[PDB]
């Protein structure tokens, strides 16, 4: 199942019963993770911007019939915390790392709660959300979401998608530190049902190795 | 002086005297040089396809009232070796190093001449012109073009531009050596002056820095 708006400028796409992806197309599309649970509807990023992610609110607060609670960035780029003012505004807890938050603001934006450790788990009614930082990457200070449950891996921009040839935008990146980062998530998540990478569709562990591939 | 055409897809600026940049959208700008020699004109890289290669042809040969007599390919990408057809049915020699042409040929294309070695000095009447391959970076053939009598480099792919903060299809790159051939061009010249992006603004050497900095 996939719900969208109306010009298709934001989906979310059914993963299983409680797990969805959200994208949303700043026209470069961007991934994210919407999670039902008992205690509201918890999110994996914001979106580019907050007309998107005001949008993107509405419509899972519709679909679901609950309230956005919770939000994990990722990182402090744009397509990540782009939405921060209206998660505020709306007084959903925006979660992150202490290095996020303190970039945020470096980069002119909201400051984000700044609670998450290197590795921070969650449990959220039954749904268990695993956050962990496995070092610089795309930039340095990128985490990834696993859901031990579902053995699901939210990459974000640290993974791409299996067609890409491209690596992004590298200018904040640690190109070479990358490679190791990767292979920490390797280490640490040793069965992998599916990954989501920051844009495209969604695979699998072999998303990580093309991933290296990549970085070579 | 930059002389387009009707349609807007094709440019040439003048850097000097007898030096020009050509510029092809393809909707990505790549560009190259023209060289208007005592001997003919002489390209650094074609265009995406035969039918750009060909105006840009019919364009600098109405222009300049001579005729393309060599070009030179440094990779086999289609924003370099995109005309080779149209080159070789007009008698044009085709330039490349021994792998550029196995590449070239490996990719579809029909194949450049093969004749350049590590450093190949050229001159084409008036006009002097240096060839080196740097090592492995945005390809494993990838090769910069020097002209002494100007002290301008065309770093071609292996240079990004200002504004860019992404390296390209880094599918084909080797992105760890990378780093080591820009230090070996860095190396090679001493005094640069102008330095020429496979797409983008003209720059200088810091350019190379830059490019550096992303690959970091
Ligand atoms: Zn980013
Ligand atoms: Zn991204
Ligand atoms: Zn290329
Ligand atoms: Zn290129």
């Amino acid at each position: 199942t996939v719900i969208k708006n109306e010009t298709g400028t934001i989906s979310i796409s059914q993963l299983n019963k409680n797990v969805w992806v959200h994208t949303e197309l700043g026209a470069v599309p961007s991934n994210g993770l919407v999670l039902n649970t008992s205690k509201g509807l918890v999110l994996v990023d914001s979106s580019w911007d907050d007309k998107l992610t005001k949008e993107l609110i509405e419509m899972v607060e519709k679909k679901f019939q609950k309230r956005v609670t919770d939000v994990i960035i990722t990182h402090a780029h744009a397509d990540r915390i782009g939405g921060i003012k209206t998660l505020k505004e709306r007084g959903i807890k925006a979660h992150s790392t202490a290095l996020t938050a303190e970039l945020a603001k470096k980069n002119g934006y909201e400051e984000p709660l700044g609670d998450l450790q290197t590795v921070t788990n969650l449990k959220f009614g039954n749904m268990k959300v695993e956050t962990f930082y496995p070092g610089k990457g795309h930039t340095e200070d990128n985490i990834v979401v696993w859901l031990p449950q579902y053995n699901i891996l939210v990459g974000g921009c640290l993974v791409k998608s299996t067609s890409a040839k491209d690596l992004g935008n590298v200018a904040d990146a640690y190109v070479n530190e990358w490679s190791t980062s990767i292979e920490n998530v390797l280490k640490r998540y040793r069965n992998i049902n599916a990954v989501v990478p920051g844009h495209g569709e969604v695979g699998d562990k072999g998303l990580l190795l093309h991933t290296l591939d990549l970085l070579k």
